[PDB]
């Protein structure tokens, strides 16, 4: 027995493109796909020692979606939450 993954899908935010916006992706052995999402924001973020530029455009129904859309779905056999967690953390 061993873990195995069939596909994976999610909503991502990139550090370089944080100001740019957000995307939806899927990874499957045949192909990789990136798409742009429809809820746009004029977000602009900087990191001082303790100061940051706050621009957070977030709406009612859009939040009611993305409070729970945010996160990744995994399919396969013999999954285990601890291994999945440590991999996702190890990524960044």
């Amino acid at each position: 027995q061993a873990i195995k993954i069939d596909y994976v899908k999610g909503i991502l935010r990139y550090d370089s493109k944080l100001k740019e916006g957000l995307e939806e992706i899927t990874i499957t052995p045949n192909y990789f796909i990136e798409r742009t999402v429809k809820g746009v924001d004029a977000k602009e973020f900087t990191e001082e020692l303790n100061g940051v530029s706050f621009k957070n455009v977030k709406y009612t129904g859009i939040t009611n979606s993305i409070i729970n859309d945010m996160g990744f779905v995994f399919a396969g056999k013999n999954l285990n939450k601890e291994k999945l967690l440590e991999l996702l953390y190890k990524l960044v």
